[PDB]
């Protein structure tokens, strides 16, 4: 498995930070305060691919913590799940962990491989949880930029 280290910023320039053990929040940060931002370990895993659609897994750099999509109270939900530190990452990652990384401009969208047309999204408001949104366009933000830190 090949990985790259990177940070993500939504299109409103909000940064992503850990709120608790299992949640990420998005907030407007600038300055030394940016040390707070989560560093992701993006892995290129097995799955269907295209020029513009690439399967990935998002773990937290150096933590056996991955972004996962599960049904919770009957609706697709994003969560941080802990994994056996010795078995991960893998090349053939379980479906709940896979996102389709879609390039559209200098922007990126992350679609659940498990739940078609469900995307990693942020709210327009400050300090709200990052979640899985079943809708594109309307109010919630579904596009991001990536910064390499050391892949």
């Amino acid at each position: 498995v090949r990985s790259l280290n990177c940070t993500l910023r939504d299109s409103q320039q909000k940064s992503l930070v850990m709120s608790g053990p299992y949640e990420l929040k998005a907030l407007h940060l600038q300055g030394q305060d940016m040390e707070q931002q989560v560093v992701f370990s993006m892995s290129f895993v097995q799955g269907e691919e295209s020029n513009d659609k690439i399967p990935v897994a998002l773990g937290l750099k150096e933590k056996n913590l991955y972004l996962s999509c599960v049904l919770k109270d009957d609706k697709p939900t994003l969560q941080l799940e802990s994994v056996d530190p010795k078995n991960y990452p893998k090349k053939k990652m379980e479906k709940r962990f896979v996102f389709n990384k879609i390039e559209i401009n200098n922007k990126l969208e992350f679609e659940s491989a498990q739940f078609p047309n469900w995307y990693i999204s942020t709210s327009q408001a400050e300090n709200m949880p990052v979640f899985l949104g079943g809708t594109k366009g309307g109010q919630d933000i579904t596009d991001f930029t990536m910064q390499f830190v050391s892949s």
